[PDB]
């Protein structure tokens, strides 16, 4: 299984997914600072799933570690701001970070087995 392209259609997929998750509504877009107005004292690198998805879809990420590092950055960000950790918005984080890594980690293998099969003569 040594397609080195396959990981981009396959987070494209898995994105799908997580977008038809009722979970994923806080973290579509980028966080109404408005609302948090004390956000940036806390995060410094604010990311979201639209824009994991434009990145992707602009071709500006070279491997699925790259877009997994940002997918990871959206749960950090939400443990960091909780002030609770039974918090709805970080219950919600906690449940599809489950559901991420589920399905991220044949991605990641199958990237990594391809890559080393194309080095390996
Ligand atoms: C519809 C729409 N949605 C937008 C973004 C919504 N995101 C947020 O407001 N968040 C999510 C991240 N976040 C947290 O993780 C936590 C809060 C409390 C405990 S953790 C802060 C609040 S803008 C827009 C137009």
């Amino acid at each position: 299984s040594y397609d080195i392209q396959a990981w981009k259609k396959q987070c494209e997929e898995l994105l799908n997914l997580i977008f038809q998750c009722e979970d994923s509504e806080p973290f579509r877009q980028p966080v109404d600072l408005l609302e948090y107005p004390d956000y940036r004292d806390i995060i410094d690198t604010p990311m979201d799933f639209a824009t994991v998805r434009e990145t992707l879809e602009a071709g500006n990420y070279e491997s699925p570690m790259e877009l997994c590092k940002d997918v990871r950055l959206i749960f950090s960000n939400s443990k960091a701001y909780t002030p609770s950790k039974r918090s709805r918005i970080y219950s919600m984080s906690l449940r599809l970070s489950a559901f991420f890594e589920e399905h991220i980690s044949s991605v990641l293998s199958d990237y990594k087995s391809a890559l080393r099969f194309h080095k390996r003569n």
